[PDB]
């Protein structure tokens, strides 16, 4: 009989928006397959090697079409828990993140605890975006338009690569695009009792591991940009999208970190996504609704960036 | 509610490993992750332009993690029935055979049809490869250590340009890794009737459109190099694999070349995937059992591809 897991696979290419073309010819069977079998399309995708004091990081341009000759660049950290994730895992992100935006995308493998850990993974972040700002137009794009963003610990990431920008007069910074990110370490929330036992992906003990690994022997006290939703001071950071998830774990402080950015002054656009679990900007291709979210902060970013 | 369409990816998630965080094994939870709905890594991807007499094509190369210093190269040809099809559709196929085998994959954008009718496309495979030959140097590979390979319809252009290059004296092939490929244009086969309706990706009707369109007004008879099942000698052609699949209309056609292949004395790896639909070496993030049948290809491929003897003791 038909294998199982293709009989689900086909039930849910079933289930998919229907392509809406009157006829088969070559022009629109092109178009249906190429939207059915290749990722999100750009212009140009580099793989570039940044050669920072002490460490390679491998990195990946994203230029969309339709971009300016000279267009803004968000430079963007995956998630995976500061332990998983590549440039592989999250290039369908960026992609579409990319291709929504009209920004270019700097994707940056960072590396990884507990090889390294806490704070090594946020100094390269940073250290990526002082990078591209000096090496603006040897990318081919405009460094005083200039965003970070990140997923679940890539957003986590991101707010700290913000602050650190702020903290160390570091380059410039028009927004922080940050979706479900990581902001703290408190367990015991709404959040991860209703959505953190391993039912939409993400689990509470999932993230007991990752912060584990992340921190090591370093009180969480103590790694003051690992815990970001801590920091008592949010005012003068970047602009920033917040976008949580209804069914994820990480829902509750990601909500916080966004009301205390309000509070402290930054203009910030943020929101819950009904029905969605953690990580579902990497999932578009199974969740058509992912793009709704995907081109809302896409749009947040290319109204921020825009040229003065 | 719970968004439907996440509901069913989870469903499709609750078959699959379950992570164990009772254990602080990195380098476990990073390989499983990392290898699950992502594309598979890979060294070196680089998109390059082959220029041919009175066309340029597009090709991309990629170059897996423990190649070879000077590695061996598979010519890739992409399926979509002779009319679909991109680098970037087959590019997570390419990069599962690179990874799979150790050898470098060159996928090829070769002319499509009706723009670009028969014998267009299969000559602009079969020159590729003599591109690629004769530019080995450039691109970094053993020229002396080559392959062809495609689904589908590009299973079908490997076959013809094995062909090609045994009658042309072309370069010399190592091996053909023939993905269900098209072999004919007999409607009338069983695997047509069982599996053709529709609900199995590729439909018979399908198959009629994309032949149609690649013939134009050249009769099958006159298009050898298309239904190579008519081709009357096949000795002497590169050793194959051939891999089908149950569920596939293309199932008997591609059995039936591979069964000439074998008779005419050709080392032939030939097996039909249990279960299975067109299409399936393409969908390994949903269906990890298509795994299976991808590295029974690439390994084929790694053997044949084999380095030469060099000793160690320095």
């Amino acid at each position: 009989p038909l294998n199982p897991h293709v009989e689900a696979l086909l039930q849910m290419m079933a289930q998919m928006p229907a392509p809406d073309f009157s006829v088969a010819n070559p022009a629109e069977i092109r178009a249906v397959f190429d939207n059915l079998a290749a990722p999100p399309q750009v212009a140009r995708v580099e793989n570039i090697a940044i050669s920072l004091d002490g460490r390679d990081l491998d990195a990946r341009l994203y230029v969309p079409e339709d971009a300016d000759e000279r267009p803004a660049l968000m430079v963007y950290y995956h998630g995976g828990g500061w332990v998983i994730g590549t440039l592989d895992t999250h290039d369908g992100t960026c992609r579409a993140l990319a291709q929504k935006s009209g920004c270019a995308v700097l994707s940056i493998a960072y590396r990884l605890a507990p090889e390294y850990r806490y704070p090594a993974p946020a100094e390269d972040c940073y250290d990526a975006l002082v990078w591209a700002k000096q090496n603006a137009a040897t990318l081919g794009v405009d460094g005083d338009r200039l965003a970070v963003g990140g997923d679940s610990a890539g957003g986590n990431l991101a707010a700290a690569v913000a602050i650190m920008a702020r903290d160390r007069n570091g380059p410039a910074l028009r927004h922080q695009l940050l979706i479900y990110p990581v902001t703290d370490n408190d367990f015991t929330l709404a959040s991860y009792a209703e959505n953190g036992g391993g039912e939409y992906y993400l689990s509470t003990d999932g993230m007991r591991w990752f912060w584990g690994h992340y921190l090591g022997d370093t009180a969480a006290e103590n790694a003051p940009l690992a815990a970001v939703l801590n920091v008592a001071d949010l005012s003068g950071l970047a602009p920033a999208t917040v976008i949580t998830a209804e069914y994820d774990p990480l829902r509750d402080e990601g909500i916080a970190y966004a009301k205390k950015l309000d509070a402290a002054g930054v203009p910030v656009d943020a929101a819950t996504a009904p029905g969605m679990i953690h990580g579902f900007f990497s999932m578009f291709e199974a969740v058509p609704d992912s793009w709704e979210w995907i081109e809302r902060g896409a749009s947040n970013l290319k109204r921020d960036l825009a040229l003065e």
